[PDB]
């Protein structure tokens, strides 16, 4: 799976979503080099005005780009289930306020690596910082758990993302994901590890579409 992985990659993102019963689209395009744990990608609100904050949705929006260091290569699971792809589901639970769950499908489509995500969100306070968008534009570097989850053939992996309030607090939210391979060969199953992240937003000066740039860095670690 990892040769699939040495030069630049085309990604395709698309996502369905429905938030307390606003339903949205996302489309995304861009391109990854995990030599170098990389990516970059803008999306697109295709059905309008996006109904949460993009901020909400960075983690949704590809963890086999990110960089195992050579001695930690036997632990990446990402890559290893390519080209037929992994099932990536969460469970994001923003404190005081609702949740998101999400069902992924990444696999190779061709020389193109897709994302393709349905999100379904519930229990959201429509003054809260979510639906109220009282969430700043920007993104904090966090640290991602990934342990074997054998019994799947798969991994299981959990984290803290730390959004900033306009108000100067921090909405938290508290991720639980599950990943499993589509495909019927053997993955690699790993050893405790984390993944360090860092991500940058910006905005398209030309584009009057709602959207989102994005830069990002992921780092395998612990081993
Ligand atoms: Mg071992």
């Amino acid at each position: 799976g990892e040769e699939l992985f040495t030069g630049v990659v085309p990604i395709l993102v698309e996502l369905d979503g429905d938030v307390n019963g606003h339903k949205f689209s996302v489309s995304g395009e861009g391109e990854g080099d995990a030599t170098y744990g990389k990516l970059t990608l803008k999306f697109i609100c295709t059905t309008g005005k996006l109904p949460v904050p993009w901020p909400t949705l960075v983690t949704t929006l590809v963890q086999c780009f990110s960089r195992y260091p050579d001695h930690m290569k036997q632990h990446d699971f990402f890559k290893s289930a390519m080209p037929e792809g992994y099932v990536q589901e969460r469970t994001i639970f923003f404190k005081d306020d609702g949740n998101y769950k999400t069902r992924a499908e990444v696999k190779f489509e061709g020389d193109t690596l897709v994302n393709r995500i349905e999100l379904k969100g519930i229990d959201f306070k429509e003054d809260g910082n979510i639906l109220g968008h009282k969430l700043e534009y920007n993104y904090n570097s966090h640290n991602v758990y990934i342990m074997a989850d054998k019994q799947k053939n798969g991994i299981k992996v959990n984290f803290k993302i730390r959004h900033n309030i306009e108000d100067g607090s921090v909405q938290l939210a508290d991720h639980y994901q599950q990943n499993t391979p589509i495909g019927d060969g053997p993955v690699l199953l790993p050893d405790n590890h984390y993944l360090s992240t860092q991500s940058a937003l910006s905005k398209d000066p030309n584009e009057k579409r709602d959207h989102m740039v994005l830069l990002e860095f992921h780092t395998a670690a612990g081993i």
